[PDB]
């Protein structure tokens, strides 16, 4: 067969961090592209974990990188989002079914909302991948939603903008990164899957939430997305 | 030595046209990530062609394409933009000195406009190649402009949107893929030209305006990457 390469992305050092921790391996740091790649051995696969840096030009690259410099197969991205919906609450886990650019703007053409030319306003994930997920939460008894997020480059703390994702792109979540990763691997046929967990709402107060639960939640993502790593 | 490989960009089919049929030489087409590289020989330079396709998150991926993929040493980007000034006309030239992502936000957080952590408001391109161009334009008697680019995922075409562009980034000129590929080339340490020709003015009459000049005006700056290939 070959050994299997599985990327694994966060957008902040403190989405990894629990990452590096919970595998509990030996890394080797190779720099590329203003980025930094861990790469280590676990249950015969190569894990190659990084932080892009924030927002949709940083992902796009590293998860670029990921994929042409490290030749991984698959990319499993974990970290926080926002909830746009009442029944995501802080701490909860959100796999992405489907994605969307939210701040693209081609309107002037009579194009939707989120559509490029030569695109679609949602990306799809991996089903095989949203179906191991969904395996492993209900043998877990682990409250696991799915739904539509929402990436844009700006952070979104109104009620005003919450709306708009709800109405334009019954989005569920917001974030800043996983559109533009799993856009990256849909042009380059490599399974991807989404994982998020809530660290605030969204709304006038999102900024104090964020930083309140940014550890717990980046957390909760990691161990769920280990758990399925066990399972690949 | 080695062969000097020179990347060469635009965001839309209609701005590598005219650059493939100025060049006039034989090209392999080479399909990855989604898009289709023209590799062709040129005065003792590799060169790669390629449009990434409209926004942000495209023209990243391209770029970085090229510069893993391609092995490409210097990134040159010619295309269409949006005037934001009186003295830029419909077709005339502006080399980007700086490029700001506008429409970037985390103004949540205290952050200013177009800021995000490990990163900078402003991008620089090459010193040497932007140079080069102010050399070849006063040589050849071509009215060239320098300024700051803002690039973002939204076509403007509103007064309101320009004259924030103008009063927040201190921009000349807009578009939706400068800011992307200089801000790749930099990740990786590659010299980058971003040009671009004049097709609108970014007002309410932008996208009648954009249809009606985008041939010649990618053609105008085409010519102009050419004479800059010829003294590289
Ligand atoms: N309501 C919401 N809207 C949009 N996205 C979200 C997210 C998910 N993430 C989180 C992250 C948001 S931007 C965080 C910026 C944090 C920060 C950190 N520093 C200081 C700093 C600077 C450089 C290096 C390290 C720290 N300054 N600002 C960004 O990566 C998107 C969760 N909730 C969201
Ligand atoms: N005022 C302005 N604001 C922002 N950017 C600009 C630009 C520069 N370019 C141009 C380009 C703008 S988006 C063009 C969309 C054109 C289009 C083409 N089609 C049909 C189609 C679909 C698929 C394949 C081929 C054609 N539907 N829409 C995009 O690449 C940015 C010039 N003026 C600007």
């Amino acid at each position: 067969q070959g050994v299997q390469k599985i990327g694994i992305l966060g957008a902040m050092r403190e989405e990894i961090t629990p990452i590096l921790e919970l595998f509990g391996v030996d890394f080797e740091e190779i720099p590329l592209g203003g980025n930094v790649f861990h790469k280590g051995v676990y249950h015969n696969k190569e894990i190659i974990v990084a932080y892009s840096k924030i927002g949709k030009v940083h992902s796009t690259l590293t998860t670029t990188s990921m994929i042409l410099a490290f030749g991984v197969q698959k990319v499993l991205f974990s970290g926080v989002a926002g909830s746009l919906v009442k029944d995501l609450k802080i701490n909860d886990l959100l796999v992405a079914t489907q994605l969307v650019q939210h701040d693209v703007d081609l309107s002037a053409f009579d194009h939707p909302l989120g559509f490029i030319p030569e695109s679609a306003i949602f990306i799809e994930t991996s089903g095989s991948l949203n179906a191991l997920a969904k395996k492993i939460a209900n043998e877990q008894h682990i409250a696991l939603k799915e739904g539509v997020i929402a990436s844009g480059d700006q952070f979104v703390h109104s009620k005003e903008r919450k709306e708009f994702l709800v109405s334009e792109f019954k989005a569920s979540a917001v974030e800043m990164e996983g559109a533009s990763v799993a856009f990256v691997c849909q042009k380059f046929g490599v399974p991807c899957c989404v994982l998020r967990s809530i660290s605030d709402n969204a709304d006038e107060k999102a900024g104090m939430s964020f930083d309140e639960f940014l550890e717990k939640s980046a957390h909760t993502s990691a161990k769920f997305l280990k758990s399925m790593v066990d399972e690949l």
